[PDB]
């Protein structure tokens, strides 16, 4: 996917997925229940990368940018083109619109898993430096049950691109 020259055209809607990709990883762990803390921990239920996007510094904004990049590459890659078309939190409000009401399409639903195959592949290739964790497996010969999982994490970006025009 890195082989393609990024559209500088659609570089605004590339930054507004990553921001939307940034809102949607505040959201779900808000959900299991984190606050905004400084120090970066998982079992004190807090995360110091749910702050505004202008506030995101270059150590924690470039991992939601890119994702951005590399799902537009890889659409892109596979052809489609692209172009022209509540819980009280402790200090962010992540809620752009309602992106979960418009049905989405069998095709748009296999770019989604498209794109989870594309980053099970990379994380895989970055894991089987480490014994043998199970999941060193393709997505294709993974267990159906976290599947799903992946998929709806990869499908906002499709959400995001149809919804917003």
């Amino acid at each position: 996917t890195s082989q393609i020259v990024l559209p500088p055209h659609l570089e605004r809607i590339r930054e507004r997925l990553a921001e939307n990709i940034h809102e949607l990883w505040v959201m779900n762990k808000i959900e299991l229940g984190w606050q905004y803390g400084p120090v970066r921990d998982d079992n004190k239920r807090q995360h110091p990368c749910l702050v505004e996007f202008c506030k995101l510094p270059e150590q924690e904004r470039n991992y939601n940018l890119q994702m951005s990049l590399e799902t537009l590459k890889t659409l892109l890659a596979l052809g489609c083109h692209v172009g022209i078309a509540y819980q009280l939190t402790s200090g962010y409000k992540p809620a752009p619109m309602d992106l979960s009401f418009i049905k989405l399409t069998p095709s748009q639903e296999a770019m989604v898993d498209k794109l989870a195959e594309n980053a099970h592949n990379v994380w895989a290739r970055d894991r089987i430096r480490q014994r043998r964790n199970p999941r060193l497996v393709p997505y294709t010969l993974l267990d159906d049950r976290t599947k799903k999982s992946n998929k709806d994490s990869l499908r906002e970006a499709v959400r995001t691109l149809l919804g917003y025009g």
